[PDB]
This record gives C-alpha cells, sequence and structure tokens, in this order.
C-alpha cells in the first residue's frame, strides 16, 4: 500500500448533482466534471466501484433536513464500496489498495457530506469504513452498510438477545430483510415474525422468518400474540405499540414515535461491519439485492423513482460507477 502517485488521482470527475431541493425526478442531473473532494487527514479517498440508494437520499433531496445539512449543490449517495487510492495522514486502519465498504455520514441528518458516492471517487473517514468480505462482490457490498446497520443498532436498542420474540414491520426492505437475519442469526431470537404483501411472503421465510403475515389480508396488531420487541421500518407505532408483551420494547425508525416506542436514527460506524463480518463470511447473514439491480450509472434517475415507489425489494444498487 504504497501512496498512488499524485497526478494518478483525477481533481473533477463524473457525479450526480442536485443544486435546489426537490423530487429527484425535476432536480438530479449529471455532471460530466464535478470536483473530487479533497481529504481530511482521518479520512481516505475511495475510487467507487459501486453505491446503494437509500431513501434518507431522496428525503433529504426534498429538503426535508434543510436545517442540519451541508451546503448545496449535493452529489448524493450515503453506501459506498470500493477501492482505497489515498490515505490521510492520521489514518491506521486502511492503506492504497484496500477494498472497503460503509456508510459515509456519521450522522445521517446533521451534516452529511456534500460529496457523496455517486461519484468516480469519494471522501470517507476512516471510522465508517471495514474491509470488504472477500467472498461479497462489491455490488453485494455496497448494498449493506445503512441498512445492516440500522438493523444492527435497533435490535441493540431493543434489548434483543437470545431465546426473545421479534415482530418486523416492513420485513421485504432494504432494512427489513436484515432485522430478520440479524435478529435470527445474530440475536438468537427464538421466533421472528414480519410483514410484507401477498408475493413477498416466500422471501420473508427464507431470510429467518418463522410467521410471515401478509398486511393487506389482516392486521398484526389484532393477533392474540405479543411479542418481546417490535422494530417498526414503516412508520406505524400507533399499532406497533399494541404488539407488544408489557414490559417489551418498541423501537422505529421512521416517526414519530407513539410512547412508548422510541425513535433513533443510526450511526455509521465501520465497527459494526467488522462485528458482522464472520457472518457475512459464512453467508448465515446474506446481502439482498433488488431483482432491477444493479443499475448502470446513467440510470441513477430512473432508480430513484424505483426506490421512491416503495415497492423494493431488498437493495437498489448503482453499478458500474
Ligand atoms: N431512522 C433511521 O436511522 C433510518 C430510517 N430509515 C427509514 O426507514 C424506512 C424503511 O427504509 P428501507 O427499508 O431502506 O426502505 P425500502 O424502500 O427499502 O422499503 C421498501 C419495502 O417497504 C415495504 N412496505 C411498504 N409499506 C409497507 C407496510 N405498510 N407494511 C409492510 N411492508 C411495507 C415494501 O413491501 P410491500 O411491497 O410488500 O409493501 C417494500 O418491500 C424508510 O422510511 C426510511 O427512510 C431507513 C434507514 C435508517
Ligand atoms: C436515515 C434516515 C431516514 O431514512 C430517515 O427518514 C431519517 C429518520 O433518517
Amino acid at each position: 500500500g504504497a501512496a498512488a502517485p499524485s497526478e494518478s488521482i483525477p481533481s473533477v470527475n463524473k457525479a450526480w448533482v442536485y443544486s435546489e431541493y426537490g423530487k429527484t425526478s425535476d432536480v438530479l442531473k449529471f455532471d460530466p466534471s464535478v470536483a473530487v473532494p479533497e481529504i481530511k487527514e482521518d479520512q481516505v479517498l475511495i475510487k467507487v466501484v459501486a453505491a446503494s440508494l437509500n431513501p434518507v437520499d431522496f428525503k433529504r433531496a426534498l429538503g426535508y433536513f434543510k436545517d442540519t445539512d451541508s451546503p448545496l449543490p449535493t452529489i448524493p449517495g450515503y453506501d459506498v464500496a470500493g477501492v482505497v487510492v489515498k490515505v490521510g495522514s492520521q489514518v491506521t486502519k486502511f492503506k492504497v489498495g484496500d477494498e472497503v465498504y460503509g456508510d459515509l455520514n456519521e450522522t445521517a441528518l446533521v451534516n452529511p457530506t456534500r460529496f457523496g458516492s455517486l461519484a468516480e471517487y469519494t471522501a470517507a473517514d476512516e471510522r465508517v469504513l471495514a474491509h470488504k468480505p472477500k467472498n461479497l462482490s462489491f455490488i453485494e457490498a455496497a448494498s449493506l452498510p445503512l441498512a445492516i446497520e440500522t438493523a444492527h443498532e435497533g435490535l441493540e436498542r431493543a434489548e434483543l438477545s437470545a431465546g426473545k420474540s421479534v415482530l418486523v414491520l416492513g420485513g421485504a426492505g432494504g432494512v427489513g430483510t436484515h432485522i430478520i437475519q440479524l435478529a435470527k442469526h445474530v440475536f438468537g431470537a427464538s421466533k421472528v415474525a414480519a410483514t410484507a404483501s401477498t408475493k413477498k411472503l416466500d422471501l420473508l421465510r427464507t431470510l429467518g422468518a418463522d410467521l410471515a403475515i401478509d398486511y393487506t389480508k389482516e392486521n398484526f396488531e389484532d393477533l392474540p400474540e405479543k411479542f418481546d420487541v417490535v422494530y417498526d421500518a414503516v412508520g406505524e407505532t400507533d399499532k406497533a405499540v399494541k404488539a407488544v408483551k408489557e414490559g417489551g420494547k418498541v423501537v422505529t425508525i421512521v416517526g414519530p414515535a407513539t410512547p412508548p416506542a422510541i425513535l433513533f436514527v443510526l450511526t455509521s460506524k465501520g465497527s459494526v461491519l467488522e462485528k458482522l463480518k464472520p457472518y457475512l463470511e459464512s453467508g448465515k447473514v446474506k446481502p439482498v439485492l433488488d431483482p432491477t439491480s444493479p443499475y448502470p450509472f446513467t440510470k441513477v434517475v430512473e432508480a430513484f423513482g424505483y426506490l421512491e415507489s416503495s415497492r423494493a425489494t431488498g437493495k437498489v444498487v448503482v453499478y458500474p460507477i
């Protein structure tokens, strides 16, 4: 991992950019010559191979977090997988040539970077990155960080531990697919129940749900069964609180949270990915890609349009970048 030659790293590159808040179909444009970010001393520069989309990307571009956002214009994309090309002077965990992945923004809603992952190169804090598992493709790795870390953090906040039951609202999306897998295979849940629509129930069962509930045919909150943990990934805490055992815990990632449910926003940490590495290498926890993935870098508007439909099954990934 000797430094790259300095003239080998470009100062401009191709990226997707918006200059004003709005719908992605209106405001997201391709720019052939956007500055490559300069790295801070605790950052690395990554040659991007693949990036995932997350709902936060479009919600941020609508302006919903403007009061604590970074200045426009913005190059979107939180999730990245790629190869290190430059390391800052305080970096110790990575060298040039390492294959890495992570969610760029430590605090999703507070000062996310101006220079996201929908670009040929991006700058990332050492602390948000992990080494890419050798058995995962760059597409598979890029799909993981924001979603898997949100799933993990929510289950820790709900104090899930061996033998307990959990109900997942929204089992078939980017986050929910990892809630199911982590609950069963990492947290040792005795019973995992999850909601989705009719055609998605077999997927939930394949990922580790013992009980797949069709929300289009029945109301989970009216079941007599109550759970030690309820993890809402849809935004229906009013109902979620009716499905929890006395003394159990309800967490949500879509507010506002009706007490006793709590809302949190994840903290992005490479250490969480490193903790999960053995499950990813063994295949006990798998990436889940939407069948439309990958989208070429020319088709980022379309990729957002599909994510914005609320129907994605697992992750929407952009490759090759
Ligand atoms: N607070 C935080 O830290 C975070 C918050 N979020 C938020 O969490 C939410 C989920 O994110 P993510 O998983 O990436 O989103 P996705 O867009 O990937 O979720 C799509 C899935 O949602 C399912 N879904 C939609 N409505 C329902 C419903 N009523 N019941 C059950 N399933 C439903 C769909 O299944 P079907 O077609 O069967 O309806 C589809 O498979 C988003 O609002 C996002 O902004 C995400 C990450 C972190
Ligand atoms: C990551 C993230 C989202 O997707 C949200 O909507 C806010 C609550 O934070």
